[PDB]
């Protein structure tokens, strides 16, 4: 149920958001959140949900506060507050100036100069995987590409074996949208229980993975620790696991429901980089915050030691004050306004890499597949959490339409 009031909260305040179970889910979960928008609400409320804490709605809010980390701290990153308390992931449990120097090392693993290394197995994966596909006119396009051809890169990347992925996958969810069965400090736990012993391993014999790189790493000159390399590495896994895979099927579930803009890069398939960023703002999916650190008057409201603050990147680029008519996918948009990948001092260094699975899904598959609809009948359905996904989604063409190339 609700928790109780606090004293320093105004009652004219109070709007009752539940973040993994919003009450307009049905319509989408973009559009589920997007309530918080509407005419009758503030720019900054307080919901009694989950142990109780605020949230901004607006874009210039939301900026505001990823700036500030004097104010609005990483400590305790995810709500509700003991999975926020059990979080100690590397660099994203951390403040400037500390938080700093290991960007530079989880830089050398999956920045920019990586993923031109990898380019050519992304695309030997895509295409693979498509063309074994085609011929069968259907597929259930989360299980049959979504998961696969992001979670196999990161498995070659990392050098871990493939049959572990079912286990991975289940405990990376179970912190990003929990179905009550594990905590989220118990699924972290189990997840360095997988890696300790990984890790030790590949400090006494290292290769050119990237744990080993990591793990044989040095931040700002010092050697790093294996605890550290451990809380680095258990970050990316959660985000090689459970970030590229579902914005995928978001970004087909739309083109599968709109032929004109699948036919206008399927005549054009030089603005498929522009599409991507317009995707990007409209099917933006995660939703984390910060903690304060003082007593501090935020734009008119009392903000006490202690609170939590929900900061959703998502909302941003839907705010109609930064995008006009921001529910509707424009390929041809002037400024093309999000904080999907965040804001501020924790800027996600794998943007690159998933822009480019991204860029290669979209180009693939449409010169293979142009012409493809969701299965008749069936009805899409949304899950809400730290990251937002889709739980199935049923595609069919014809196979006469198709390319082999
Ligand atoms: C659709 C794809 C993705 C989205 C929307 C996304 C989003 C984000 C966001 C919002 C943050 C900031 C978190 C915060 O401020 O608390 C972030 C950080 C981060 N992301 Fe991503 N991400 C994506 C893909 C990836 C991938 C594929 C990886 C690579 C394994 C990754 C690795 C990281 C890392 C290492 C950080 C931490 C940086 C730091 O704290 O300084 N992300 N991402
Ligand atoms: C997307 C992310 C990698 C980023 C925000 C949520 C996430 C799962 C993390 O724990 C950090
Ligand atoms: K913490």
């Amino acid at each position: 149920n609700l928790a109780p009031l606090p004293p320093h909260v105004p009652e004219h305040l109070v709007f009752d958001f539940d973040m993994y179970n919003p009450s307009n889910l049905s319509a989408g979960v973009q559009e589920a959140w997007a309530v918080l928008q509407e005419s009758n609400v503030p720019d900054l409320v307080w919901t009694r949900c989950n142990g109780g804490h605020w949230i901004a709605t607006r874009g210039q809010l939301i900026r505001e506060a990823y700036e500030d980390y004097r104010h609005f701290s990483s400590e305790c990153p995810f709500i509700p507050r003991e999975a926020g308390e059990a979080y100690d992931f590397i660099p994203t449990s951390m403040d400037p100036p500390e938080q700093r120097q290991f960007r530079a090392l989880a830089n050398q693993v999956v920045g920019m100069p990586v993923v031109d290394k990898l380019e050519n197995r992304i695309q030997e994966l895509a295409c693979s995987l498509i063309e074994s596909l085609r011929p069968q006119g259907q597929c259930n396009f989360t299980e049959d590409y979504a998961e696969p051809f992001p979670i196999r890169i990161f498995m070659l990347l990392a050098g871990l074996p493939e049959e572990d992925i079912p286990h991975l996958k289940y405990l990376t969810d179970q912190m990003t949208r929990p179905d009550g069965s594990m905590t989220f400090a118990e699924a972290k736990e189990a997840l360095y229980d997988y890696l300790i012993p990984i890790i030790e391993q590949r400090r006494q014999k290292p290769g050119t993975d990237a744990i080993s790189i990591v793990a044989n790493g040095q931040v700002n000159g010092r050697p790093i620790t294996s605890d550290e390399a451990k809380r680095m590495c258990g970050l990316l896994l959660v985000g090689g696991l459970d970030t590229v895979v579902n914005f995928l099927s978001f970004s087909m579930e739309f083109l599968a429901k709109s032929p004109e803009h699948r036919q206008e890069l399927i005549q054009r398939p030089e603005r498929i980089p522009a599409a991507c960023e317009e995707l990007l703002r409209r099917f933006s999916l995660v939703a984390d915050g910060r903690i304060l650190t003082s007593d501090y008057e935020f734009h008119g409201v009392q903000l006490k030691k202690g609170d939590q603050i929900l900061l959703p990147q998502m909302l941003s680029g839907l705010d109609e004050r930064e995008n006009a008519c921001p529910m509707h996918v424009d390929f041809s948009r002037q400024k093309v306004s999000h904080t999907t990948f965040g804001h501020g001092s924790h800027l996600c260094l794998g943007q690159h890499l998933a822009r480019r699975e991204i860029i290669v899904t979209l180009k693939e598959w449409l010169t293979r597949i142009p012409d493809f609809s969701i299965a008749p009948g069936a009805q899409i359905q949304h899950k809400s959490g730290i990251v937002s996904g889709v739980q199935a989604l049923p595609l069919v063409w014809d196979p006469a339409t198709t390319k082999a190339v």
